[PDB]
């Protein structure tokens, strides 16, 4: 039973190469003692359970042509350390329960995928989780608590899909998490306190976005802090620049500019430039 036909096997460590063959299914006759399993740049549609086997500890199936994923697909692949399913563009949704079982799972990639949205409880349970990769879908919303469990991830990247809110739980659960990528978005708002608990976070990108404003409670939460990127957003330079502008002048970190938008008479100055006068006739904080 030794090979899947067109493929290549290697014993240490265990390794099936079934890449770039075109196609259209999963081979049958995969070694149980398989480790590590390439199926990328394939043709396949489907996955279904009783397909691979317990030994897995990278699974790629990027660039294929997955439309559907069957309950119980992944549900015995305890020992699963990586997951690629990126770049399967009719790929569009994802049952509740695909990735139950995968408590070792530490990085997972569902970039350009054509999701729309996620089930709330999608991520539940991936507690060794520390790379998770979603951008450049179409995800309209993420729910509060989407990453409740995830208290090991350390990048979530998000950006390039259409997002246009973070509302107060939606980053619940990340006390680990290093770098968050959002730039590309359409975010016009962000709840006050949607970095709470984001203790750790060093790297933020908002850029490209359509922020007119951040709340002083956000940039408050992040006290590790490094690099924060805020351009090519319209921001508004007049009373409800001040918790940003006055977080500035305490913050050190590198920085984007922070370009105004509005009002026309500092439009293309900087938020930065402002100064303490600007902001008299600004009510006191509310
Ligand atoms: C990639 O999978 C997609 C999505 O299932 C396939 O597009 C479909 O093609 C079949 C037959 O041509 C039609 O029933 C559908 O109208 C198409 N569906 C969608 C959503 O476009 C496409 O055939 C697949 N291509 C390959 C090369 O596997
Ligand atoms: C990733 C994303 O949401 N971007 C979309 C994409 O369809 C397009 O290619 C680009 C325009 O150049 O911007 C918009
Ligand atoms: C697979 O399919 C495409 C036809 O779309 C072809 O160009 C390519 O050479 C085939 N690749 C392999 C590796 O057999
Ligand atoms: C900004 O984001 C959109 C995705 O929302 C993308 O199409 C475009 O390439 C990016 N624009 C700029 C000016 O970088």
């Amino acid at each position: 039973p030794s090979c899947p036909m067109l493929c290549t096997c290697y014993s240490s460590p265990p390794t099936v190469s079934c890449q770039a063959n075109n196609f259209s299914s999963v081979p049958l006759s995969l070694p149980p003692s398989t480790q590590r399993l390439f199926l990328q740049n394939n043709l396949i549609r489907s996955l279904r359970p009783g397909t691979f086997g317990p030994n897995l500890l990278t699974l790629w199936l990027f660039s294929n042509n997955l439309s559907t994923i069957y309950p119980g697909t992944f549900r015995h692949l305890q020992a699963l350390e990586e997951l690629d399913l990126g770049d399967n563009r009719h790929l569009r949704s994802l049952e509740p329960d695909t990735f139950q079982g995968l408590e070792r799972l530490q990085s997972l990639h569902l970039y350009r995928c054509q999701l729309s949205s996620l089930p709330g409880n999608i991520f539940r349970g991936l507690v060794s989780l520390q790379y998770l990769y979603l951008q450049e879908n179409s995800l309209l919303h993420l729910q509060d608590d989407l990453f409740a469990d995830l208290a090991n991830l350390s990048h979530l990247f998000l950006h390039g899909n259409r997002l246009r809110l973070l509302t107060e739980h939606v980053f619940r659960g990340l006390g680990s998490l290093d770098r968050l990528l959002l730039h590309g978005n359409r975010l016009q708002g962000v709840h006050r306190a949607a970095f709470h608990g984001l203790s750790r976070l060093t790297i933020l990108y908002l850029f490209n976005n359509s922020l007119a404003s951040l709340p002083g409670e956000a940039l408050a939460d992040l006290p590790a802090l490094e690099f924060l990127r805020l351009n090519a957003n319209p921001w508004a330079c007049d009373c409800r620049a001040r918790p940003l502008w006055a977080w500035f002048q305490r913050a050190r970190v590198s920085s984007s500019d922070v370009t105004c938008a509005t009002p026309p008479e500092r439009q293309g100055r900087d938020l930065r430039t402002l100064r303490d006068t600007d902001f008299q006739a600004c009510p006191p904080p509310t």
